[PDB]
């Protein structure tokens, strides 16, 4: 059978996903997290909220793989734009992700680099081409970019500009890079999608929750 | 096979062969998620040893695999740290009573620095493993200090950052993996003890030295478990 992981970066994204898929979902607790497991079109679907920041999101993804056997992972959520051409409500597919807060510069490593790893983590060529396929069939503009992730909420103009000079990043958030890393380590194809959320707010989040559930279901139908 | 199983993590790859050697039994190598796990039997326990790799995502991943894939019920975590206070000097051994993620910053939503929703600023380790470390250090006339340990994904070297960690968190030392391991163990219900040799206040001689010291200490703890 197929086994597919869907991770949401905000708790409010989860209900809209379960309801769109239509099938019953068993609630299953493991290590502080909650995993929703259902059958749709004869595939196992595992859905969960990541929780906040890199340790939380690493734990959730690691448990999704080792405990539920998911074979592919789809991670939606929200990011802040760092460049003018990226406007509120654009959908961005991450080709590369960087942990922006990593600094081993004292040992002569460049910023973002950990030994036995790399500065930029790649996502799955096949899932990304399918997202472009889904987006075209649905008349959505899907833009391509580098996402930066870290355990700070980045608001200041100075930190934003450093992220663009050093990593060539388009957008910023808190979980993406850790999730894509874990998937690489286990040889599990991953796709990370973000709707742009800044350049009064619940409405933006609600709607973006509804439309991401639709886009993910459409990727699953093709898988 | 045995009923009891214990995980032993090292924050430096240099710490592993001394540990494997001192326990003296045969270890089988099991690769998983980019990590290598050494599985052996000593006394009436299965022992699982692994290097954590560097920083918070690495170490969170290794611990989760150790708990989930090999069923460890207790975890002992050794490595090196930097001093933040004057009475903590090179070659001291320190037990972390509590741990904090010093780099977390959600102050834009009015959260105290270090706090993440659904968690706490301070993560706790095992009172009973810590009192055991203390009993062992008495028996062998070894110095074991007790303190708060700060972790984050930057090698901290400036005076401004060191003084923020003291004033904000009352930390006594700083390193890059402790808080994340104590956090995961907490999430699964697994008692955890974190032990650090102080590396500051040549580097390699200090390392080969401390790896021997800490492997003896770790084995002294298991012989009493």
């Amino acid at each position: 059978v197929q086994k597919i992981g869907i991770l949401g970066a905000m708790r409010e994204q989860i209900t809209p996903i379960l309801e769109l898929f239509g099938v019953d979902f068993e609630e299953i607790p493991l290590g502080g997290n909650v995993f929703h497991k259902g059958v749709y079109h004869n595939k196992e679907i595992i859905v969960a909220y990541s929780k906040i920041g890199k340790v939380h999101s690493t734990l959730t993804t690691t448990s999704m793989i080792l405990a539920f056997g998911v074979q592919k992972v789809l991670f939606s959520g929200v990011a802040g734009s760092l460049v003018k051409d990226l406007k509120i409500n654009d959908l961005l597919v991450a080709i590369q992700l960087v942990q922006h807060d990593v600094d081993l510069s004292a040992f002569d490593h460049p910023l973002g680099f950990i030994p036995e790893s790399a500065i930029f983590i790649e996502t799955s060529e096949s899932l990304n081409a399918l997202a472009k396929e889904v987006a075209n069939e649905q008349h959505i503009v899907l833009k391509e970019g580098v996402i930066a992730s870290g355990d700070q909420f980045v608001h200041s103009k100075e930190r934003k500009e450093f992220l663009v000079s050093e990593f060539k990043a388009s957008a910023v958030e808190m979980e993406g890079a850790s999730v894509a890393f874990v998937c690489q380590k286990f040889g599990v194809p991953c796709c990370v999608l973000r709707s742009i959320s800044d350049n009064s707010f619940d409405a933006f989040l609600e709607k973006s929750a509804q439309t991401s559930a639709k886009f993910l279901k459409s990727m699953v139908d093709e898988l």
